[PDB]
């Protein structure tokens, strides 16, 4: 049936020692309440409502889904007050599920799970049995049935020996959910509105409560502090690394992988150490992946070896490519099949052909150079004249010696040579010798300083 | 007495996902099976019988030993049809150790304790008492004697409470084992034909069964699926980073050190964190070794210092020489004593002589530098014509200027100066300057784009 | 009141293969002693006794504390003897605090609540209870009251079943500890002077000895091998990870972290995987640091962004500055606001100034580079003639074609413009071309070799 998401994120992440929002804090390269949020809409809300309290304009700026709907909480009264502030938009005849905006790892298995168990007319909590329970709500039960929480401050000593603990986490419908919202009163330890007390009003009405626990205690672990949010970094990186080799990717140390975004895959991928995969990324077949390279927004093809030290962004690799160790593409740097990258490349809007080769200390920016070229060490496309860019072609064929420099606009043609130390400034025709030196000379029996 | 040994390595390794057969996947730079087969020949097998299904064509091609026996087992029809296979092979006069080719950590230290605890005419095996026996063979005893091994699945309840299971490795004599074998019947829950069926086989006939446990339980884990393969990388390089420690070798974080291959050292060896050690390296008396180098097949002399973010391969470095950070040695770099390679410098076949100098932006390839020579930033040794590489020779004593090239195949005499910028196309003479500039002009009031 | 320490470090470190004085080795960038050094400063002491045996030349050039009273024990006939060595030194009146010269980790404030145990006239001890005592001095008590210490080998089995243990640490009055040392006597397993018999003595003297325990285990380790040493490096750098987590660090795995210094920082701070700090360092408000970069003794800006694999020492990066990936900073390096450094670029004593650019390939070396200025890729400084080092002076507003090579000394006039390729030996002047180059030419159907 229908399905809404509630996520409270108005509390104040005072312990971040921060001016960013604690929920829009990073993991995984997503904020923590954008991981809260697509959990929702994987298990099929048709609403997510977002409840919040301050850095509107930066949640906002960062958050961007269409079927969010924004509610303010303007004082922080309790979970049961923010839980009142979204109430008049639950529909009457459907689930609201309520979720917490930085309890990031919280999985749609689980919550599934949870709304199976929902029952008819009642309520599904999320709990879970802790060795030290200090300080969260105490699951009270009477005859094996849920009948209530206790807060830990409105708790007696023995209530407190209760291990079973509300995770926060639960499900109900949304025209109960209003009806006992209204019920609430702030008589307690706190003085808040505990939307905990929902759970002895529902058992009162004679409706039932039902409880689920998570697979794992980091699924409902809350992040209020960096060590904390470490923490649970570490967890999420190494549970996606062993995925990842499950499916067929080779990790040669899944401690020292680190996945931000999507990773899309061939067979018998290999990846070394301290590698960082950003953003989406796709590799065919047989990539292998050298030390500490780090690579994001882009595709390589079948068979490419990306040497050690190597970094890449929004580039596009073909099949059997090979580049670095120490090589450096930007945005728009695309190599077609067997192209080669020596060490100190760097690529920015360049494209080299087939089997074409850039081995050492070279720049190609704003270029397009042919199929079976050769650039030369030291070679440097002058794509900028310090207002505007200009582009480099290279016709097939090309031998460009080493220390060139390409004043663009510039064409080379096909089967071109360009002698070594050469300052291309004008276009060079097909198969001609481009030069522009002055001839060695000696001077006799010099005396250095 | 006379040993031989026999690996199992004919089962198919399908959640690996993977065109290469699984035996053949590497740990710690090395094919699984190959660590079974140097355990073999460590402990003293006259020969290993290496016992295949498929991949053989890979397989030949990745294993030479020259004392191995292939043979071929078509059909899987388990353990026991798999021995038969190699049986006819069995000398009646030598004993059998049975090993698994994915079971890659198992020690010579246990399989020899396991060879010494075989019994005249009996059966030494291999066990281990798990929290959780579920899916391995259950280890019978009758007065505190083996009497035989009951497969999971043929066990019943109150047998797989037993926690004492085999791990697979066992050692009997060969006339004895080709006994035993001929009798082997599928009449069981697989359906298959049981190696472990011999152990009652031979208790029936009056032989001794003795058992024997590992050190570690890691020793005798198999590897299905590249999670596995995963964790038994990092013991092995944490046993290997552990041992160099009490070598005497000091690993910044032996949890950051990885070794695939084999490291020689002498004393005071510093190696910094994420540096990672292949084939076949020698490092002298205090070596220093900054983070995230890669070092192959090569030697290090003493007292020299690999800044940050090296790579080197196939290299040869005298005493005292400095690189890096950011340094690329490839096959063939040679440095003397004292030599130094700054930042983004990358040698191939290459020597560079005693207190010589190349700092920085450089590439050095096929070339023999002298002693006391300084190689200006920028500076190319031009090695390849398109289709020849050519050698460049540089005397003593040469101070070469900044982004100089050098058109192999040319000679720079003894004490010779290079002026800044130069194209050197012809022989230099010894303390000559060489030089090939346009004088320096200018244009007033030049307006930009 | 008065206290002083003292520090045994004459044992001698067989197990660490070193020419290196054990106590010298060095753990987050500091030998071992000087964290033991720093401990007894930090805690108020007046004076530090450190008893040594041997590397007394080595000891005393890496340790230069002022308040150090080097004490020299020739033969290491035991602790009671090293304290016998130093006992003359003892003011009557002061408290006299011993500590282990292997032993890093002990913390002040453990260190201040046995302080603030100790009795009048009586003995602080501090001692742990471990799973497995063997090999420590077992701490007697008598009606709850520590009376006496055995060591293991004099030990009987029953006593070596108690599970509390020396630790070594202890404090007490001067004259009390010049009084008991008088009488120690080696008739006991070892054959040695214990240290440890002191407490009996005051025992019987009627004086009370109270025993407080350590925070944690770490502690009180003390290492004989690099297996340990390194052990503590990870214990201290997860404690310094965490701190910095909690003070509003962002670490993105703090396992892969080192600090070997001291870390100034603002708020919002961010730092990938695998960076090293070294020396002391000072980061503004949100500095982003990318993966493996290696920052020492430098001091960066609000709003300054470090690329991945950048190496910075000495330098000093106004706000907004954005260096790397791949750049390389040496002393003296200094960015004003904005500039900008790409790949494959070092600086060493050189300024670049306000929005400033040296994208690639270059190397900036004794220079001073005025605002706005774009140094383009290939550029050298050629501030080395083989004897002295010259300066390059470059005014603001000025654009260097790529390649360009400039003569130290030499200057360029604001505004001016260097063509690509140009080899600049003598002043350019303001708002002028400089230029240098042979119009380029070609040959017809030039064949390559
Ligand atoms: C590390 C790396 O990247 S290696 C890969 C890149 N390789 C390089 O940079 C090396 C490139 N090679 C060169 O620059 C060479 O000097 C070449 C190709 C220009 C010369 O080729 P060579 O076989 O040595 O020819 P060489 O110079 O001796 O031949 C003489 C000819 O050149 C011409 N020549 C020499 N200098 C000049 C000049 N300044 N202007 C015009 N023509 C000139 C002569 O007029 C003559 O012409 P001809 O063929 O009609 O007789
Ligand atoms: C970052 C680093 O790697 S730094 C280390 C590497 N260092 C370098 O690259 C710097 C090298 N230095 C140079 O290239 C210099 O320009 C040098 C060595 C050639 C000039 O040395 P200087 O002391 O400045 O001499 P200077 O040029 O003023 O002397 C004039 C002489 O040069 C000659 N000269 C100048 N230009 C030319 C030319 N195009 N052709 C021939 N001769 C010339 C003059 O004929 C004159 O000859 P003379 O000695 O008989 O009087
Ligand atoms: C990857 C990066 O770092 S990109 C950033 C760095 N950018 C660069 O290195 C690119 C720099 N650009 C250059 O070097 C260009 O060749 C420039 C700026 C010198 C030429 O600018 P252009 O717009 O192409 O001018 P162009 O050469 O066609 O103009 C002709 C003029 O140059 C002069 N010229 C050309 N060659 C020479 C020479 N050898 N000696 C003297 N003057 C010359 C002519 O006399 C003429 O003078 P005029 O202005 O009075 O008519
Ligand atoms: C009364 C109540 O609900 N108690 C539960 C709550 O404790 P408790 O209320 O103490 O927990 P928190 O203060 O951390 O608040 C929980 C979540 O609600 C948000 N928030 C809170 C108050 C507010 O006015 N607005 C708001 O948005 C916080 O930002 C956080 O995401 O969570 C614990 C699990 O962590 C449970 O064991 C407790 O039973
Ligand atoms: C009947 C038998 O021996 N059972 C043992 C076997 O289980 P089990 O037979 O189930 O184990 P596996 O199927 O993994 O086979 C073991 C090894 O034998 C090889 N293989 C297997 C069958 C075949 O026809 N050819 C072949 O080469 C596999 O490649 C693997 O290297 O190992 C377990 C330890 O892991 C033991 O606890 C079981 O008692
Ligand atoms: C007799 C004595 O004191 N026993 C204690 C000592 O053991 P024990 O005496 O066996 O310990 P060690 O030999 O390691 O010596 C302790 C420290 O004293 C130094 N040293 C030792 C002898 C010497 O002549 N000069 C010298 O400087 C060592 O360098 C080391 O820093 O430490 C243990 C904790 O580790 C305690 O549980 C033991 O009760
Ligand atoms: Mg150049
Ligand atoms: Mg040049």
């Amino acid at each position: 049936n229908a399905m809404s998401v509630v996520i409270l994120a108005a509390g104040k992440g005072t312990r971040m020692y921060s001016d960013l929002p604690k929920v829009l804090h990073t993991l995984a390269g997503k904020a923590m309440v954008q991981h809260v949020i697509d959990a929702a809409n994987e298990l099929g809300a048709a609403h997510v409502h977002l409840v919040y309290g301050h850095g509107g304009d930066l949640l906002k700026q960062a958050l961007k889904d269409d079927n969010l709907n924004w509610v303010l909480q303007a004082e922080q009264l309790g979970t049961g007050h923010a839980m009142q502030q979204a109430a008049p938009f639950f529909a009457d005849d459907e689930d609201i599920l309520m979720l917490y905006g930085d309890v990031p790892l919280i999985s749609v298995e689980t919550l599934q799970r949870l709304r199976d168990a929902k029952p008819q007319g009642g309520i599904g909590l999320l709990t879970v049995k802790l060795d030290d329970p200090t300080g969260y709500g105490r699951i009270t039960r009477e005859n094996g049935k849920v009948t209530g929480i206790v807060e830990h401050k409105d708790a007696t000593d023995e209530q407190r020996q209760i291990q079973e603990i509300n995770t926060g986490i639960l499900i109900a419908n949304g025209a109960d959910m209003k009806r006992w919202l209204a019920k609430l009163t702030n008589n307690n330890a706190q003085g808040e509105y505990y939307i905990t007390d929902i759970i002895a009003l529902a058992y009162q009405e004679g409706r039932e409560i039902v409880a689920v626990h998570p697979q794992r205690l980091s699924e409902v672990e809350g992040v209020n502090n960096r060590l904390q949010l470490s923490r649970l970094e570490r967890v999420y990186q190494s549970e996606q690394a062993e995925k990842l080799l499950l499916a067929g990717v080779m990790l040669r140390d899944p401690a020292r992988f680190d996945l931000r975004g999507t990773l899309t895959h061939g067979r018998d991928v290999e990846i070394d150490t301290n590698v960082i995969i950003e953003g989406n990324v796709t590799l065919g077949h047989r990539v292998k992946i050298g030390t500490g390279c780090v690579i994001k927004n882009s595709v390589i093809g079948d068979d490419c070896e990306i040497s050690p030290y190597t970094v890449v962004e929004d580039a596009n690799l073909a099949a059997a490519c090979t580049i670095g160790p120490f090589a450096r593409l930007r945005p728009g740097a695309e190599l077609l099949e067997g192209a080669h990258v020596g060490n100190f490349v760097e690529m920015k809007k360049a494209r080299l052909g087939k089997g074409s080769k850039a081995g050492h200390l070279t720049y190609l920016g704003d270029a397009e150079i042919g199929d079976n070229v050769n650039i030369g060490a030291g070679t440097i496309t002058c794509n900028y004249d310090g207002a505007n860019k200009f582009k480099t072609i290279i016709g097939d064929d090309v031998f460009v010696g080493s220390d060139t420099q390409l004043v663009a606009p510039v064409t080379v043609g096909k089967g071109a040579t360009i002698a070594a130390g050469t300052t291309v400034t004008r276009n060079v025709g097909e198969n001609a010798l481009a030069i522009s030196r002055v001839p060695q000379t000696q001077k006799e029996g010099w005396r250095r300083p």
